[PDB]
This record gives structure tokens, sequence and C-alpha cells, in this order.
């Protein structure tokens, strides 16, 4: 841990490679065009860089608009406010009912996101049946640690949750450790230890200079391909409206990075995706697959709310008690007026008045799972229809009936007796802000209606369905997707650490490749 950052500013050194796409001089040929500057895109466009000339396209602003993004306190602020169209967070409703979020912003999702930085599951890489080059994971790894993740200070809300964690049978105490492993631990973080934070866009000051430039609010409506089938370039619109193309030339690509809900969007919309949905559609049928838009998951957040009679400090979320069957973390949280929009998976839910503990549980796979489909066949700046079918699966109903039986064990400890507003022998001690816990049968209603968005939702565009193990387009030349769009499963309980890792260590598969 040698190489873990430092407590420093927020650092936009970038911004002078960063340029409205308003400017045609922007038009034109580069080795390489990214698609959507977040957590897997960021870290690629610089990796390419390195010898080739980049362009980097993100739909949305830079951060320096939203100061609230830039800090742990202004965590909140960023899901409290409207979304207006322009604002770093997008606000969508799942077909399942249950409110959620992605990010609108130079940096991605790792601009408006709870911090927390993991390594994925070592056994991830043998899951998956990939030929991983694992000793370049962990330089990438610590390329990303090096640059933008810290040991987190003691925070006391997290310490109370770490012992009772221990005391409540998830074993072993695993100390301060990125890995992601069974037992209790602190883990890494994004916020510095003076509460900045840190993000994707930073990685952009480890591109070259002169050969990386970025477009922001620049929104990509459709990927070109030739007339030997190959992507050849964009055509993307700026703020004013007005329409912009560029191209890959020679041995070039285009990589989708734009996210779950970004990647499958634009697939659909450029005529790859299947042949009978998109010819119901009248799009014009390029590369069908009928894997585009399908496999798309959402882990399921379980949770209950205390309110201890005493105030308790608030906390960023570092300590994690991990299980095969279900990750758990809780945040203490301030009071608010004004709801953090899917935080709570309606509108539709009690404000807190004092000081709360939000103690939660992570379902893994999942193995129930939906689709993205297109609400308009021509405007990308429309979004597109999501459903997760949450908890289709049983096998996913039964490790929430786990879940939430531990976190009963979490809410018997000595750890957590303090935080009782009434000294009787069960947990009814506890004040609760919204439904508390309850034979699995009430486990199970409990589940069902109380589920939230955990915000980890990755598929649509999979490996070993629409991509190569090279993260290829099947059936294309010179188009790769490279984000959370691309895996079934969860590498970890909290994925940035491995997407910020799988851009770079793309961005070197591409360049070792091209050698
Ligand atoms: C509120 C919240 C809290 C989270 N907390 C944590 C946590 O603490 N730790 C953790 O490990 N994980 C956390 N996650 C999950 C994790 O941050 C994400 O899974 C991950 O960052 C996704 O990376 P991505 O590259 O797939 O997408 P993104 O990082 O969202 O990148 C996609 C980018 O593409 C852009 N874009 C989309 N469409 C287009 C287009 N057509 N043209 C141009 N640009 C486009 C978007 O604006 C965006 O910047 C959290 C998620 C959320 C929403
Ligand atoms: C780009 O320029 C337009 C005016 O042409 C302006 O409205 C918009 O805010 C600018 N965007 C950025 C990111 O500078
Ligand atoms: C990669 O790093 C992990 C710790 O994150 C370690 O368990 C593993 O042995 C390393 N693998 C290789 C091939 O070095
Ligand atoms: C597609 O176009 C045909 C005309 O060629 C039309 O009959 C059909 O209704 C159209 N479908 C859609 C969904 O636009
Ligand atoms: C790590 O990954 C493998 C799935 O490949 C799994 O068998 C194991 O349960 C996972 N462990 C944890 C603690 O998530
Ligand atoms: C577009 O979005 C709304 C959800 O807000 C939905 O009711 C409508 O039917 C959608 N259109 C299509 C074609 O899916
Ligand atoms: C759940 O998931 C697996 C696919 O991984 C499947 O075998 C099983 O049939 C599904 N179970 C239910 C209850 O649908
Ligand atoms: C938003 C708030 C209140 O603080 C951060 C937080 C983080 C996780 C991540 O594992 C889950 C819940 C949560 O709650």
């Amino acid at each position: 841990h040698h190489h873990l950052a430092n407590t420093s500013a927020h650092d936009f050194s970038y911004l002078k490679f960063v340029y409205n796409a308003t400017d045609t001089s922007l038009e034109g040929s580069y080795d390489y065009i990214v698609i959507g500057g977040g957590t897997s895109g960021c870290p690629l466009a610089a990796t390419l860089s390195e010898k080739y000339k980049v362009l980097l396209l993100e739909r949305g602003t830079i951060a320096t608009e939203y100061p609230n993004t830039l800090t742990a306190d202004g965590f909140a602020y960023n899901l409290q406010q409207q979304d207006d169209g322009k604002t770093p967070v997008e606000r969508f409703v799942s077909e399942d009912g249950i409110d959620n979020v992605r990010a609108r912003i130079l940096g991605g999702t790792t601009i408006i996101n709870a911090g927390v930085y993991a390594r994925a599951n070592i056994s991830f890489y043998s899951q998956t049946g990939i030929e991983w080059d694992l000793d370049l994971v962990n330089k990438t790894y610590e390329w990303v640690e090096d640059a933008i993740v810290v040991k987190p200070n003691n925070q006391s809300w997290q310490s109370v949750i770490g012992e009772g964690f221990l005391e409540a049978g998830i074993l072993p105490d695993n100390g301060f450790s990125l890995d992601h492993e069974a037992g209790t631990r602190l883990t890494g973080s994004t916020f510095d230890n003076n509460g900045t934070r840190h993000a994707a866009d930073e990685l952009l000051n480890k591109g070259d200079p002169n050969n990386l430039l970025v477009a922001v609010q620049a929104s990509v409506e459709k990927i070109l391909f030739s007339s030997n089938l190959s992507a050849i370039g964009v055509i993307y619109t700026d703020s004013d409206g007005n329409s912009h193309q560029a191209f890959v030339r020679g041995n070039g690509e285009v990589i989708v990075s734009a996210g779950t809900i970004g990647t499958p969007q634009l697939l659909l919309l450029s005529g790859v995706g299947p042949e009978s949905y998109l010819s119901s559609l009248n799009i014009t049928v390029v590369q069908p697959n009928p894997y585009v838009g399908q496999f798309v998951y959402d882990n399921p957040r379980n949770f209950i709310n205390i309110l201890p009679p005493n105030p308790i400090e608030a906390s960023v979320v570092t300590v994690l008690g991990i299980r095969s069957d279900y990750y758990q973390v809780s945040a203490s949280v301030l009071p608010f007026s004004t709801p953090l929009f899917s935080l709570f998976p309606t509108t539709s839910y009690p404000l807190p008045n004092s000081t709360f503990a939000h103690i939660v549980s992570q379902v893994p796979g999942p193995l129930s799972h939906g689709s993205v489909t297109l609400n308009s066949s021509s405007d990308v700046r429309i979004a597109p229809n999501i459903k997760f079918n949450y908890y289709s699966n049983s096998t996913d109903l039964a490790n929430c009936v786990s879940g939430m039986k531990k976190l009963g064990d979490l809410l018997r400890t000595k750890a957590l007796e303090p935080y009782k507003a009434r000294d009787v022998l069960g947990i009814d001690g506890f004040n609760y802000l919204g439904v508390p816990l309850p034979d699995d049968a009430s486990f199970e209603t409990f589940c069902l209606d109380n589920v939230a968005s955990y915000w980890h939702y990755h598929g649509g565009s999979l490996v070993g369905k629409v991509l190569d193990d090279s993260f290829r387009v099947m059936g294309i030349k010179a188009l790769r997707v490279v984000d959370a769009s691309t895996f079934p499963y969860e590498p970890n309980s909290h994925p940035q650490g491995f997407y910020l890792m799988l851009g770079r260590y793309v961005g070197l598969q591409i360049l070792q490749e091209r050698s």
C-alpha cells in the first residue's frame, strides 16, 4: 500500500485539452474514438493517447460546473438536485418501478458515486474463462490506486459497524485490504482523508496532452460503418443541437464506453442488435445480434434505517462485511427535508428528522435479468427503457433472506446495542425509519416489498454474447465495448475499481495487438 494516493486537490490539469463539442475543428480522423468519458472510458482514452491520436466524446459537461461532485459532503446534494437535462445525475425509473440514477458528466459515475474502492474477487478472472494477463491486471490496479485511492481515516460509525459484522460472525478480520474476500475489512476510498473526491477524469492527467482531445457536451447519436463490415466513425451533436462527424483511420478503432444503459442504446440506434426488434422499428440492421440490450442486471439493495437516540457522526462507507451470498455495509447519514433520489425506491418514503444509519445488504450476481430497449428510434438524448426483473429468480430471493437474517444478527450485537432507543432484549428496541425486519416467508415479503437499486447495474453487451474475449463486437472490425455493459455478474461488492482497471487494461491490450 506504499503506492496509494495522498490527500490532494482534485486535479483538473487535463482541462487544457478539453473542448466544447461546438468546435468543428475537432471533426476529422483519429486513431481511436472513445464514446463516454466515464469509469472505463477515461483510463482507456488516456492509455491509448500514450501512442495514438484519441478523441474522447462525453455527453455531460465538466465537474467544475457542479462543485457538489468534488467532496464527500456533496454526495447527497447531487441526488437531491432536480434533473434539468444538464446535471451530473440523470434520474430514471426502471419498468420494475424502482428509482435509479446514472452519471452525465466527464468522469462518469466515479464523479457521483459513494467512493468505495475494491479490487475484483481474485476468482473472477478464471470464472470468466478470458485469458487475463494477471500480472498486468495487478500493475494496472496499482496505476489507478497510485492516482486516486487512499487508505481511509478512522470513522466512528464505520468502526462500530466493523465490530458488529465481526461479532455477527462475518469472519475473519481482514484489517485494511483492497481485496474482495470473505470477512470484514476497511477498504480503499476515492474520497481522500480531506473529503476531496478523486475520480476517473483525473486519469486523463496520465494521457499524452499532444495526443488526447476531449469533447464535452458531445452527444454521440450513431456509430458510422463501412459500405468487410468495419466501424469508421461517429455522429455527435453539441449543446446547440448542431451535428458533427469524427472518424478513425488505418488500424484504428471505435470503443463504446457509454455504460450499461448508454452502450446498448447506441448499438441499437446504430443497427447492431436483434434483427426482428430493429426491423420492427424500421431501423436498418448493420449487424444482427440477438443479445444487444439483453442480460441487463441490477444487484438488489435491501436495507433498514435505525434512528439512534443520540446523534451519530456521518461517514463515507469504508467497512465491508463480505460473504459469498451477501455483501453488507452501512452509511451514517445527516437528516434532510429534500430526498436523495433513488436512495429509497420511490419518492413516497418518510424523511428523516435525525441522524440515521442506513444498514444494507447486496445480493450477488444477480441471477434475475432484464433488458434495455429504445424509447426513441432516433434521439440518443431520450433515455431508453430498462427493466431488471428484481427477484424473478428464486436464488436471488433465497440470498436476500440470508442477508436480511444476517442484518438481524448485526442489530443484536453488543456493538450496535448502544444505538437502541429502549434497553429491551430485542431489535424492537431500535427506532426505524421505514420498514423494520420482520420462518422464511416474512423475510421473502420484506425482500420483495422493500428492494432498492444498489446502483451497481451491469450487462447488455456481454462478453460471450455481443463481444469476444478481447471486447470486440463480434462480426464488426474496429469496434469494441469497454464498461459495465460487458459482464453478467459483479467482479466484487463495489465494481468501480474493476472498471477503472479494465479501461487501461483493454487500452494496453489494444496497443500490444497493434504491435
Ligand atoms: C449513486 C451511485 C453510487 C455508487 N457507488 C459506488 C461505490 O461507492 N463504489 C463502487 O465501486 N461502485 C459504485 N457505484 C457503481 C459504479 O460507480 C459504476 O458501476 C461504474 O462507475 C460504471 O462505469 P461505466 O464506465 O460502466 O459507466 P459510467 O462511468 O457511467 O460512464 C459512461 C459515460 O458515458 C456517457 N455517455 C452515455 N451515453 C453517451 C453518448 N451517447 N454519448 C456520449 N457520452 C455518453 C455518460 O455521460 C458517462 O459519463 C455507484 C453507482 C451509483 C449510480
Ligand atoms: C458550449 O457552447 C455553447 C454556446 O455555443 C454553450 O451554451 C455551452 O454551455 C458550452 N458548453 C461547454 C461545456 O462549454
Ligand atoms: C494479484 O494481486 C492479488 C491481490 O490483489 C494477489 O492475490 C494475486 O496473487 C496477484 N496475482 C498475480 C498473478 O500476481
Ligand atoms: C415501417 O415502415 C413500413 C413502411 O415501409 C410501415 O408499414 C410500418 O408501419 C413501419 N413501422 C414502424 C414501426 O415505423
Ligand atoms: C469469489 O468468486 C467466486 C465466483 O467465481 C465464488 O465462488 C466466490 O463465492 C466469490 N467469493 C466472494 C467472497 O464473493
Ligand atoms: C417511453 O418512455 C415512457 C416511460 O416514461 C413509456 O411509457 C413509453 O411507452 C416509452 N416509449 C416506448 C416506445 O417505449
Ligand atoms: C435462476 O438462474 C439460473 C440461471 O442462472 C437458472 O438455472 C434457474 O433456472 C433460474 N431459477 C429460476 C427460479 O428461474
Ligand atoms: C447514500 C448513502 C446514504 O450514503 C452512501 C451509500 C453507499 C452505499 C454503497 O455501498 C450504499 C448506501 C449508501 O447510502
